């Protein structure tokens, strides 16, 4: 797989980012993770979190899988990277989403996250807690 540049446009929420993505804006969905939404526990969190790891970054890059880029709502499918960090993984290891959605061929990160997830388990965060 491969990183390819992009830069901010909008943090949205816990799971979800605005790019432009090859100079046209898109959102993006996170590959193999739920957030809770805005309105529920821990919500707040991560679109707390996610907002301020790609208002931080100085650079984000856009990885898609080997499977379909853009699902149903047009909504780019993608591990996204802030300064070399992956967004997913992130929020994972932390305890404010969860392996979600894994859907065979889009799966490369699947066991990556879910050994985040389960050191975020261990440790009782969040979500876990
Ligand atoms: C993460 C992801 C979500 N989706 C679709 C499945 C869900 O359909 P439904 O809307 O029909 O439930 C929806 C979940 O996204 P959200 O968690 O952003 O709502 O997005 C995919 O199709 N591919 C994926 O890789
Ligand atoms: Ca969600």
């Amino acid at each position: 797989l491969h990183k390819e540049p992009a830069t901010l446009i909008k943090a949205i929420d816990g799971d979800t980012v605005k790019l432009m993505y090859k100079g046209q804006p898109m959102t993006f969905r996170l590959l193999l993770v739920d957030t809770p939404e805005f309105n529920e526990k821990y919500g707040p969190e991560a679109s707390a979190f996610h907002k301020k790891m790609v208002e931080n970054a100085k650079k984000i890059e856009v990885e898609f899988d080997k499977g379909q880029r853009t699902d149903k709502y047009g909504r780019g499918l993608a591990y996204i990277y802030a300064d070399g960090k992956m967004d997913n993984e992130a929020l994972v290891r932390q305890g404010l989403a969860k392996v979600a959605y894994v859907y065979k061929g889009n799966n490369t990160h699947e066991q990556l996250l879910r050994k985040a997830e389960a050191q975020a388990k261990k440790e009782k965060l969040n979500i876990w807690s």
